[PDB]
């Protein structure tokens, strides 16, 4: 425990007053108020730039953590702009891009920070993409990076959960995000293709289960992004859907990880069937780690069959105060899932609503993650019923 780096990414689970609150565009609130009102969880990290294709470049994940890789979500990037006196960079020198949004000068606003009353210059952009998507910031010169004090990413998951990240220049967590240019190994697909490896390291004790068999665990969650930056090759006299300006493409890992190292899971996870639903229970000490702070529960599933029909819900579970240990649903209704906790026995119960048929052509999948600031538990469930 003592030997783990103290300079990695960390996260807080938050307890917002109004779980129906949303970000309004154009931005009219300071960053901290946006977080207060619309974030259910926040990850802290360092804002870093590399000199790439002749500008200072930052590459940020829309979500640092794995919950639902294929699920679509909406992200809002909000950055603080304040150039030192000696640096001569215009707001128009900053561009950003991300999924669903071409390279562009972001929209700028001025807001008043009610805390200290000070004025603040912010820029923002809205993206639509999966969890694995990226936001890329570009600014020129050697001093351009000094104008961006911090960047907030608010990722609204399919569940409605607000999963946020705050990247500050000179954040203490300097080992939490590392970026380095690497040689491109596969055949080029972009003009002026430039490959970057981004290693995300978070100090959090994570465990992954299938039912109640432990698949993997550790003190540090590590994720490596391999990203190609460059420009789409545009054929003469041809309309292309791909936008102009700089883009990115995801690259595959060098060593294929298309195997299951942990093959000891049952093909159908043990549970209690009631024909109307399957119920799973397990013991956890998670709520004893919470440090008086909430636990965030994210659950999603897919019946298989469908190419990309995902069901997702999220719950905030405070561990002190009114109705403590009672899950608060983040969106209005969660039809597929019910989550309940029995403090006396320290037992969670997950109910999965399912349809009638049961004995053929079924490959349902459910993932439940429950996390505090310092612990996370993921649990995979393999169904032989079709999910509602
Ligand atoms: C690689 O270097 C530069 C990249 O800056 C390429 O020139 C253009 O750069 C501007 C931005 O400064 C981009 O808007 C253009 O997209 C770049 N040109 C093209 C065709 O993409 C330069 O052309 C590239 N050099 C080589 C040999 O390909």
């Amino acid at each position: 425990a003592s030997k783990v780096s103290s300079r990695l990414l960390t996260q807080d689970i938050l307890f917002r007053k109004d779980r129906q609150a949303t970000i309004s565009l154009p931005i009219k609130l300071p960053v901290e108020d946006i977080i207060t009102q619309t974030c259910d969880k926040i990850t802290y990290g360092p804002l870093k730039f590399l000199d790439l294709l002749e500008k200072e470049t930052a590459v940020l994940p829309l979500s640092t953590d794995i919950t639902c890789p294929a699920c679509l979500g909406r992200a809002v990037l909000v950055g603080k702009w304040e150039c030192p006196a000696h640096v001569a960079v215009n707001e128009s020198d900053l561009t950003v891009f991300g999924p669903n949004k071409e390279e562009h000068v972001p929209q700028f606003v001025t807001v008043q920070q009610p805390s200290d009353g000070k004025m603040q210059r912010l820029f923002f952009a809205k993206f639509l993409g999966t969890e694995e998507s990226l936001a890329v910031l570009r600014v020129p010169g050697p001093d351009g990076h000094l104008c961006i004090q911090e960047a907030l990413i608010h990722f609204k998951e399919l569940s409605g959960a607000g999963v946020c990240s705050l990247w500050k220049a000179n954040d203490s967590r300097e080992e939490g995000l590392e970026m380095k240019q690497v040689d491109c190994l596969e055949t080029t697909v972009l003009e002026n293709q430039t490959c970057i490896a981004t290693t995300l390291s978070k100090k959090i004790y994570h465990r992954l289960y299938c039912g109640e068999r432990l698949m993997t665990g550790g003190q540090v969650s590590t994720r490596v992004l391999l990203t190609a930056l460059g420009f789409y090759k545009r054929q003469p006299y041809t309309f292309h859907r791909v936008p102009k300006g700089m883009v990115y493409v995801h690259l595959i890992d060098s060593g294929s990880e298309d195997y299951m190292e942990y093959s000891e899971c049952e093909e159908v996870t043990p549970g209690r069937y009631e024909d109307k639903q399957i119920s799973y229970t397990f013991y956890t000490d998670l709520f004893q780690t919470a440090d008086g702070e909430p636990v965030l529960a994210s659950v999603w599933g897919t019946s298989g069959l469908k190419d990309s029909a995902y069901e997702s819900c999220a719950f905030v579970i405070p561990t002190k105060g009114r109705r403590k240990l009672v899950p608060r649903r983040i969106m209005s209704k969660c039809y597929p899932f019910r989550l309940t906790y029995h403090p006396s026995t320290m037992t969670v119960r997950l109910d999965v609503r399912v349809e009638k048929h049961h004995g053929a052509t079924d490959q349902g999948f459910v993932f439940l993650k429950m996390e505090s600031g310092t612990y996370s538990e993921g649990r995979e469930y393999y169904l032989d019923r079709v999910l509602w």
